[PDB]
């Protein structure tokens, strides 16, 4: 494939206005008064929404290059989301904001790498103002206060979030399931999660969340890599006509068997899934057979001579929920037997009793702890299957949000936090003058979401700008209410990882484009 | 098929503009501090990278000629790395210093055949002066040293690659592995190297680095050219029941089965691979008898009356693992008993009694030495699945420079020694006027890759050249920390070998294009 | 700036040209870096009217007949 070469200056501008459109149809959206995008649809009537990350996952544009700078933003942004469970568009309102003013300046020209050095100063610093000016969050009091506003005044919300990590700890492991009454329900449950992904997004059967929820499926805990179909055939035809679907752990999954799995599902007879076992050699081996204690299944180890086509369901493990995203695979309620599942913690306990490594000791216990700890499952009762389905949604919002408020706290949300940390570092220097411009391109761009939020409630961004910056800590201005105040107070806050994530990202992927010198793509 | 017919200048001018995209898409990214280019991929975000061989890779341009000239620099800069580890950029960087200032004084009205003289000249006087300037690798310290360096200032990698030839040699065969533990691991191990390749790229089932890499495969040694696909149903059913890899060795294998074979892995049941037989005539008969006992598998000659219809799992060999790439098959940890390598080699070692020539007595002893000569394995450790085959990939890279550092010794890194070469022959003369000319553009072509890593760095080349020069010996400017000094002291050193191959190549394709006086292609 | 030079001292207009081309292509990207241009002049000329001073107390009378031919010379 004949490729087109674009250098220094064309390539840089091409990128651009690829980001500015972008940015331009996902800024509107930013405030609580955001503008709507009108998103067309093949079928029936268009989607007008206002949804920043429904108007990203839609922008790809024709001059290839162009396109590539949108896709380079929307990348980063959305690992911004992936790391801190919001701030797409605002990272995506940052990255325009840096690479607008970078840019020119590179053009006018003056020296990218100095530019980059300046940005990333500017950006440490700023980093470190926002640690500074964020109010921790720790006790149950400030969990359910978080949870509460994350989840929009339902103060019930708080609780129960507050209520879930007072019984399996801040660390431990809590999902939400569809609730069976009017009733909340809080229940801890045998069960566990490891940092393992689907092996292929054609197993989402949740599009929305792009999530895989299986119901009450047989897992399979082979330790090969399963690379043929042939394998499967004795235990994928039994889970067939038990008409549940399937789970499969182990080393890894080939094409040859992944690929057929894959279109086996997605509109095909039995519907399953496949992640990867949980860490590598030595720990995988104990590792896989925790999960099989756990759901009361048994090991398939090609170091004993068993096969997979020497298995049947009697093999299988159980778990009453299962779901797998992008990164993450978390089993619910495992039928494993109690005297088995405290027996083998009384295993690795005693095991602890090596103390050979601060590593091994400290490995051993994260093992116990998933194990003997348990997944803490929320309920969330609703009057109406409507209202159920949107509380639920806003009850994983919320344990998002709590999740990162507890690990680096929260700040103002209006985009205050960023306005501020900026006027407090407005002093600061580097060596070149080429990287002053960088630290000052860098330190004007944190402006950019309070301004766009005030321009689309069609208020005057200067004018609220400037009285922001006059104030100290997390005074601020609330777009909603038109009120200047402490932000916090008024309960508009950010997770501090968010703001950070979405700076620290906006910046890395505004660096990387003023230091591009060369795009290859195919012929148009 | 009609052709399109380019003559003399037209056909260079073509040339030319094809290597100046090559070059200038992939020489912004030489240095400690290179600048990005961006790499479209058809589905997702496009790739942003640092690195000239990727960025090389997708280099190619529509205008055939155009696109030749880029392909043969491409393909030459790609040889200088295969026979020394490194240096794909810099030949490149060079190729282009050499072919624009030659090409000018040919269009000039200047003679080609005296130009190519001239740089020919100044090119093996400079190899001669790295020759000098090289400092040599030779003991346990100064292989340790270089591998560190090489590695990244990573002292464990540089100790293990030490141990690695402190075991089986500065010639044994060492390869690299995944790491079960947290703990590096060396073990020697039965098993062989032969200087042969894959039969097809399609083969690949590790594309980054462009190779094969086979869990424990049985082995077929097949005696006679495999061409048709029939006496394969037999081991090929056999070795796809048993779910696992299979390595051909044969004279060789006709598209007829090779084809087939292809298909058959890329997207297809058993995933196998083949390659020829090392050697030819009356060597390959023992040569390959030599696998078989270290495989512990059994020869199926034709001059025997079996066939590979007539052959069972029982015949074939096994080795723990297998890697083919480009030109290389190394087999790892051989079943083969340890009562029959080591009486093999009590026959071959008798064998050697015979002493009829030295080019006998030499060959027997090379097949000694890769049999009972075995092959030192690193398992490389690590915390995490990241951090292990990041650390993988370090270890190979470190390897591959500390066999070169052994073989022709270690020089100043950026630049500096090719930089210093030149000064020191700036007297150099031929008999044409036009040879010097040749000559002088070959020298300044020798201060390319300094002056572009200084420029990459966003410095003056010009000043930092000069005062480069104004040394001597290993004094340099190190482009990452921006001071001057000892080149190998501070740690920025090419082996003698890449800098070597890196000019000859580049000054290979100059040469030839500059005196190409005509260019075939297909008609757009 | 290359004209005026000339009905000067008909000489150095080529320096002159030079040096305009070398103070606008610096000025103008202080422009873009944000600066105020009426100021970047200020200290234009500033720096200018500092520069002749300078000048004149480099300047050493040229008298004899050799230096003459060595302005002619070089001229
Ligand atoms: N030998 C030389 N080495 C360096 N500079 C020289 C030499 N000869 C003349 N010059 C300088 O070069 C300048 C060029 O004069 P010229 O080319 O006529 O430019 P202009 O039109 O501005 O007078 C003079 O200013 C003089 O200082
Ligand atoms: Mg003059």
């Amino acid at each position: 494939a004949a490729k087109d070469v674009k250098f220094g200056n064309d390539a840089r501008v091409k990128m651009l206005r690829g980001v500015n459109v972008l940015a331009d149809a996902v800024k509107v959206t930013l405030g609580p008064k955001g503008r709507n995008v009108v998103l067309d649809k093949s079928f029936g009537a268009p989607t007008i929404t206002k949804d920043g990350v429904s108007v990203a996952r839609e922008i790809e544009l024709e001059d290839k290059f162009e396109n590539m700078g949108a896709q380079m933003v929307k990348e980063v942004a959305s690992k911004a989301n992936d790391a801190a469970g919001d701030g797409t568009t605002t990272a995506t309102v940052l990255a325009q904001a840096i690479i607008t003013e970078g840019l020119k300046a590179v053009a006018a020209g003056m020296n990218p790498m100095d530019l980059k050095r300046g940005i990333d100063k500017a950006v440490t610093a700023a980093v470190e103002e926002l640690k500074a000016l964020s109010v921790p969050c720790s006790d149950s009091k400030a969990i359910a206060q978080v949870g509460t506003i994350s989840a929009n005044s339902d103060e019930t919300v708080g609780k129960l979030i507050a209520e879930a990590m007072d019984k399996v700890g801040k660390e431990g492991v809590i999902t939400v399931e569809d609730g069976t009454g009017l009733q909340d329900e809080l229940d801890v449950v045998e069960g566990m999660q490891f940092d393992r992904g689907y092996l292929s997004p054609y197993f989402i059967n949740k599009p929305e969340t792009g999530a895989v929820e299986l119901e009450s499926p047989f897992i399979l805990l082979a330790d090969k890599k399963i690379s043929n179909i042939r394998e499967m055939l004795p235990v994928l035809e039994a889970v067939a006509k038990a008409g549940k679907p399937l789970l499969i752990i182990a080393e890894d999954v080939e094409g040859e068997a992944l690929a057929t799995l894959v279109v086996n599902t997605m509109r095909g007879i039995v519907k399953v899934a496949a992640v990867k076992a949980p860490g590598f050699g030595d720990r995988r081996k104990a590792m896989l057979q925790d999960i099989a204690t756990l759901t009361g299944g048994t090991v398939i180890s090609e170091e004993i001579g068993m096969e997979l086509e020497k298995a049947t369901l009697e093999d299988l493990g159980q778990a009453k929920r299962v779901v797998i995203n992008k990164d993450t695979t978390t089993i619910i309620d495992g039928v494993g037997e109690e005297a088995a599942i405290q027996g083998r913690v009384a295993q690795i306990r005693q095991q602890i009793e090596e103390a050979t490594s601060d590593y091994d000791r400290e490995k051993l216990q994260e093992r116990v702890a998933k194990l003997a700890g348990g997944v803490a499952v929320i309920k969330v009762g609703a009057a109406t299957e409507v209202e159920m389905k949107e509380k639920k949604a806003r009850v994983e919002d919320a344990l998002h949000a709590t999740r990162a408020a507890v690990e680096e706290g929260v700040v103002a949300g209006g985009g205050v936090a960023l306005i501020r940390v900026a006027s407090k570092l407005a002093d600061l220097r580097g060596q070149n003058e080429d990287q002053n411009v960088g630290i000052k391109v860098a330190l004007r761009a944190m402006e950019a979401p309070l301004r766009q939020i005030v321009l689309n409630c069609g208020e005057e961004p200067s004018v609220v700008a400037n009285t922001v910056k006059g104030g100290d800590g997390n005074y601020g201005y609330n777009a909603a209410t038109e009120e200047y105040g402490n932000m916090i107070d008024m309960g508009i806050l950010d997770p501090t990882k968010v703001t950070r994530s979405a700076l620290q990202y906006a910046a890395s992927v505004a660096g990387l484009m003023i230091t591009t010198e060369c795009m290859v793509t195919d012929l148009p």
